[PDB]
């Protein structure tokens, strides 16, 4: 049975590289704590150098979860509470606006008034604090979901702050090592660089992310197949894990709010469990990711969860997806960004498949 994992995922993802002219492509598999890692495809076009377990592909929007692992931790060593507001830690910002909304809703994007991006103009630390210090409300704090990375950026910002320590080195000097990640990164160092995929964009040049303001925290983590692997079987079955670590876990499981069937947890998506294939494309819905969505409080608390992330730079696609009662999870990274669309539907099809 073991057997039908490489054909499943080579019938489900492989044909995506020619569909969409992807250079490379790292999709893993756990299953009861058994790890599949299937590599297709190029690294680097120019260089002719294969995907394997070395290759470090950027995270997008996945950095987020590591995020929300961090304030997890920091919540439970008693460094931050999720009812502070930034103030408290940031003082330049105590007593402004941005101080009335708290870390939690920063952390799940419903401050009322913050946009996908930083504006263009935004890009040094002065910047960066004079564009919260300015910040109004819009909508009543708390009871909109706009998707957002400052929002998100923000609340790193804050979680290191409480850790005494830049963002950077919280993820690298205390989540990762904690997670057991060898070759995951903020900062790929010297010594990985030839690691380091490029991405091509939709005209197949190679690109790499471009540095920005309250990047790390919102989009900025680099990693391999084999360290999302652990990562995601840590979220499936952190038993093994140093109890901080478990907590922090714990607490980005937890679903905040809803949107119709799509839950907000802390950095994942929560879905009751199975899950309509509808459910889980339209929670990446141009209404969902791209415009205000008035929440309510959860109703129906799913007895059975599963959880998603889709992440996207200029020039990578990433997905991850697990179900803790079927003990299965998988993980998709290619250096071209295809459709999410396609990203969900083959993982969907692949873990149906596997029961
Ligand atoms: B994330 O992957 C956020 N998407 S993103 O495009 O905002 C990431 C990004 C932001 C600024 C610059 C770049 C760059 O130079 O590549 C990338 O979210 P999804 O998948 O929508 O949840």
């Amino acid at each position: 049975k073991d057997q039908e994992i490489k054909k499943l995922v080579d019938q489900n993802f492989k044909p995506l590289l020619e569909k969409y002219d992807v250079p490379g492509m790292a999709v893993g598999v756990i299953q009861n704590n058994k790890k599949y890692e299937m590599y297709y495809g190029l690294q680097s076009v120019q260089d002719k150098k294969a995907v394997n377990s070395n290759t470090i592909f950027e995270l997008g929007s996945v950095s987020k979860l590591f995020t929300a692992t961090a304030g997890g931790y920091a919540k439970n060593k008693g460094k931050i509470s999720f009812d502070d507001t930034p103030g408290k830690y940031w003082k330049e910002l105590k007593n402004t606006p941005i101080d009335q909304v708290n870390l939690l809703q920063l952390a799940t994007y419903t401050s009322g008034n913050l946009a996908l991006q930083f504006p263009d103009e935004v890009q040094t630390d002065q910047q960066v604090l004079t564009f919260f210090k300015d910040w109004k409300p819009k909508n009543p704090i708390g009871e909109y979901r706009q998707y957002s990375n400052p929002s998100i950026g923000l609340f790193g910002k804050v979680v290191a702050l409480s850790m005494n320590k830049p963002f950077d080195q919280v993820l690298e000097k205390t989540i990762f090592p904690a997670l057991g990640l060898k070759h995951s990164y903020v900062n790929v160092p010297k010594t990985q660089m030839q690691n380091y995929a490029f991405g091509y964009n939709q005209e197949n040049q190679p690109i790499r992310v471009n540095p920005g303001p309250l990047d790390a925290p919102a989009y900025g983590v680099k990693s391999t197949l084999p360290d999302m692997l652990s990562f995601i079987h840590a979220n499936l079955n952190p038993q093994k894990y140093p109890t901080d670590i478990q907590r922090a876990i714990n607490e980005t499981h937890q679903g905040r709010y809803q949107v119709n069937t799509m839950y907000q947890a802390l950095g994942w998506e929560e879905f009751s469990y199975p899950a309509t294939l509808q459910t889980l494309l339209d929670s990446n819905s141009e209404q969902i990711v791209m415009k205000p969505n008035k929440v309510t409080a959860i109703s129906k608390e799913p007895s059975v969860k599963m959880y998603h992330k889709t992440g996207s730079t200029s020039g990578f696609g990433t997905y991850v997806v697990f179900i803790p009662k079927e003990n299965i999870g998988l993980v998709m990274l290619t250096n071209k960004r295809i459709p999410n669309e396609e990203r969900i539907k083959a993982a969907y099809v692949v873990l149906n498949a596997i029961k």
